[PDB]
């Protein structure tokens, strides 16, 4: 019953955290165990662009705020996002067709909600999926009608309105050292970076499959060999919830210096996206699994 991030605190980690929302921690035992077993929360879907501005200018923080709230009177660290995401996007945003109309609406949307919450978020995730497989850049309405500045615009307003906020860009399919998109988002980031945009981190959305867990301990070196202040593992769940798989994982991070910590996708496995391949480190009882306590054994 031991918690895994006061273990992976005492290895110089950050924190375990998990993803949740207002539904999840009233209901059930999520309240409880995410307050004795993880550090970090993060918000489902109450972040969300179609969550928080469901019409252009009209915004809707009763979710975030309870997320925010519950979050600091428990004790714990707090990620928000994503502020910029094409599979998020309310209808509204994609009819938008004039650059500087819509350069306005990302800009005010990014403002908007890291105003509300400043100070309190340890990591924002401000970009996400913005990378196609074959390594260029997601024809996305952003790319379509700002151009690839949009990532450098989207930053440097993030920078603005939280300078003590650590700025992510997110993506997925970066768990193989030798798949064209982890290499590209390497050598995007870096270019990024040295022209001055403020990337501080580069957060993994990983979604694995029976057995990749392996590949992790080889694609997280490369993701951090971008050079930025941090990364970390987002989003995490495992089809099979094997032990191996997750012992894989923590130990990339445990590898890799500039790794912050590690989050999963949810707590028990009835409410994952995925129920049917029981992804997560906890039963539809709320008792920890094998996976669980491979973990706890692996981080001591
Ligand atoms: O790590 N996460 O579980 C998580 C969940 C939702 C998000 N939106 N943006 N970044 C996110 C990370």
């Amino acid at each position: 019953a031991q918690s895994v991030d006061q273990l992976i605190k005492a290895r110089g980690k950050v924190y375990f955290g998990v993803a949740t929302d207002q539904n999840r921690l009233t209901t059930g035992k999520n309240a409880a165990i995410i307050q004795a077993d993880f550090g970090m929360v993060w918000p489902e879907n109450s972040m969300q662009w179609d969550a928080t501005e469901p019409s252009q200018g009209n915004f809707n923080f009763a979710g975030a705020d309870y997320l925010v709230n519950w979050a600091q009177q428990n004790g714990k660290l707090i990620g928000g996002g994503c502020l910029v995401w094409h599979s998020q996007l309310p209808s509204w945003v994609s009819s938008i067709t004039d650059k500087n109309t819509l350069t306005n609406v990302m800009k005010n949307h990014i403002t908007t909600l890291m105003t509300r919450y400043k100070g309190k978020i340890r990591t924002w995730d401000v970009v996400g999926e913005a990378f196609n497989e074959d390594g260029s850049l997601r024809q996305t309405v952003f790319l379509n009608v700002i151009g690839e500045d949009y990532i450098p615009i989207a930053f440097q307003t993030a920078r603005a309105a939280d300078p003590n906020a650590k700025l992510y860009i997110m993506d997925y399919n970066l768990d193989s050292a030798s798949y064209p998109k982890t290499q590209a988002i390497v050598n995007r980031v870096k270019q990024w970076r040295a022209a001055g945009v403020p990337i501080d981190g580069i957060g993994s959305q990983t979604h694995l499959s029976a057995g990749q867990g392996a590949g992790v301990l080889q694609a997280l070196p490369l993701l951090a060999s971008a050079g930025t202040p941090e990364v970390s593992i987002l989003m995490l769940d495992v089809a099979g919830a094997s032990p191996t798989d997750y012992v894989n994982v923590v130990n990339a991070c445990l590898n890799v210096q500039s790794c912050v910590g590690i989050t999963v996708m949810g707590v028990a496995d009835p409410d994952s996206w995925r129920a049917s391949t029981t992804p997560l480190l906890f039963d539809g009882n709320f008792n920890p699994k094998p996976a669980y306590n491979a973990i706890v054994q692996d981080l001591q």
